């Protein structure tokens, strides 16, 4: 496809390639690799990011809701796909038919799904174990045997696995951590057969404790190359590549004189003769108001954001008059200088995790795989 | 179309025909209402608010880059587009083919385009005057008489139109929108001759200053029912009428005992016996995590979201035992209880305009009509 505004993001397939083999490298060869590919994969883009983990290593993909699934099926992605979320009773013939496995953590749920699911297709159900998260989860024993009891039962109804995950695997203090992995050592009891997927680690404790994540890593926000916490840092095996930027370029450029007001509210005032350079980006784009202090790069230089950010446009000031058409990266690098999501995030005063996601369906994606440009993707 | 979790956003299409209806009313016949449906009309769904407006007596749309344009065209609309911001002189022939009129505001991109067209159609193009806002826009008499004879010069270019944009609009106090006003009124006659279309005004300009609009005014926020600034919420001719509201469903019900917690970095402990309920929309779906410490509603009654959000759910604090399959509404109301977008700006301590924007298109949009539902879109729908 292609676009018609100057504002792209770009990804690098080739860093989420390296991230995955690497922790393909890093886990024993009976364990599997589950990217996990919800939200769009994170905003950097589901089936190109679906595709080059599998080609990397990883055998299967997870989703949070059953429309993201179909999504990568109807794209010609055949790998398996869980749905780590919720999903209505009633769509469990549609995830069936799919093969799409599910999540599961009520009696009821399944109670009513054996009521209006016959067959012929067989469900694969992963059982989430709440340990400390108050997420989704079952927590009790009766409640656990009545779920294996429910699927044992049916013809068409499959355990196939399941799992936990943990609330502060991110975190140097690993006490709630071991409570979390305890619990869960001790649920896996309320089974008969241990199933053939038991997995519990995020991105975080299968880079921490890759031995002690059983026999399926989930692997997400690492695959992006992004750190799970900043205290988790320096303690991961190996360097994770980052995969996405965000790039504009100059639409119009003006010498302002001083006491000349600069957009809404007019809440800048020009006070020496400065050049303002006005880029296509606003918050419609997933740039937000509170970026308004910040910093992006424009010809190796950063340069403030002066004035409010508006819905689709903002304004810079100019190390001096630059041409029309001049690059500015607001994520990425340019030459010398760097801004990383890390930084956007805070500023923004979130988790990395929140900004490629806030990036919009009105923003290109462009993808590079073997150092060269693969495909564009525009939403509109 | 369909979707398969419960979380949705719902669009009140009579809101918005009331809404323009009343600009019309409002507004001397002679001017007409350009409806602006940039950000796929404030993240409230580009063809089914232009389709609306139009009806209503809207004439012209607006949008922000050709993209958005050529999307409302393929969805079979019609009408007269501008694009408001700036496009590449390259594309300048599918623009001319497709029935788009451009803004442009420098001789560069003119010099540029006349040498990769030559016809057979007509680019329509709004001259911006940048009288204050500093974004886009001629600020000089010498390059606004350029522009005009560039375009005089081709055959197949024509201005349309000539428009200025205000920054203070929204403002109580007058001062800025005085200068500005005035400023545009002494740039108008740097021009040869005043083309048909001379437009200067928003949604709080026309609503306060209906008289002083020229011949065609720029709506957009107040289409949507939401109140340019609160200022301004006084000084309103009509009521606005609230399009938007976003709803979810219980998918968990459980109660803790004292001492649990909930969520990363679990952050909440329950104290006594409580009941948490768990909701499928996280900050991936525009509910930002800043929202941490707000509510949603349940069963007519305020609950509050308890621990961290996630990317796809988060918790609350529920009254006591619900349902799962039980309506939760983030904005909109329930029974006396109300949450405006204005309340969940104010929590994200933002304006009014980025809180629809930010509901992603994750998030379905399921649209009534006449009291019925008239059609869902889900943006990852097969």
């Amino acid at each position: 496809n292609d676009f018609h505004r100057d504002t792209w993001a770009e990804v690098d397939l080739d860093a989420i390639y390296d991230n995955v083999e690497n922790l393909r490298r890093l886990l024993p060869d009976d364990t599997h690799i589950m990217a996990v590919v919800k939200a769009n994969a994170y905003g950097h883009g589901d089936v190109q990011v679906a595709r080059t983990a599998l080609e990397a290593g990883a055998s299967r993909l997870a989703v949070a809701f059953l429309d993201e699934a179909l999504a990568l099926r109807e794209k010609g992605i055949e790998a398996p796909i869980l749905v780590l979320g919720a999903s209505r009773p009633a769509d469990a013939a549609l995830a069936a038919q799919q093969r799409i496995a599910l999540t599961v953590f009520r009696s009821d749920w399944l109670e009513e799904a054996s009521a209006l699911y016959s067959g012929p297709f067989p469900i694969h159900f992963h059982l989430k174990m709440d340990t400390g998260m108050g997420r989704l989860g079952v927590k009790d024993e009766e409640e656990t045997k009545r779920i294996v009891a429910l699927i044992e039962r049916h013809p068409h109804f499959v355990l196939e696995g399941l799992y936990t995950h943990f609330a502060t695997a991110d975190e140097v203090n690993t006490d709630y951590f071991s409570y979390q992995y305890t619990r869960f050592l001790h649920m896996l009891e309320w089974l008969p057969s241990r199933p053939p997927l038991v997995h519990c680690a995020n991105s975080a404790a299968s880079l921490r404790f890759p031995d002690r994540t059983f026999n399926m890593v989930r692997f997400g926000i690492a695959m992006y190359g992004l750190a799970p916490s900043p205290g988790i840092k320096p303690l991961l095996p190996y360097p994770l590549k980052e995969a996405f930027s965000l790039h504009s370029r100059l639409v119009h450029v003006k010498k302002l004189q001083p006491g000349e007001k600069v957009s809404y509210g007019a809440t800048y005032t020009a006070q020496t003769e400065e050049w303002i350079g006005t880029i296509p980006i606003g918050y419609a784009d997933g740039w937000l108001r509170r970026l308004q202090h910040f910093h992006v790069l424009v010809d190796g230089q950063k340069a403030p954001i002066v004035g409010r950010i508006c819905m689709d446009q903002c304004m810079i000031r100019l190390p001096g008059p630059l041409p029309v058409g001049t690059k500015v990266t607001l994520i990425g690098r340019q030459g010398d200088e760097v801004i990383s999501i890390d930084d956007v995030a805070r500023h923004l005063e979130t988790i990395n995790y929140e900004v490629p996601c806030t990036i919009s369906y009105r923003v290109p994606r462009i993808f590079f795989r073997h150092k060269r440009i693969m495909e564009v993707r525009n939403a509109i």
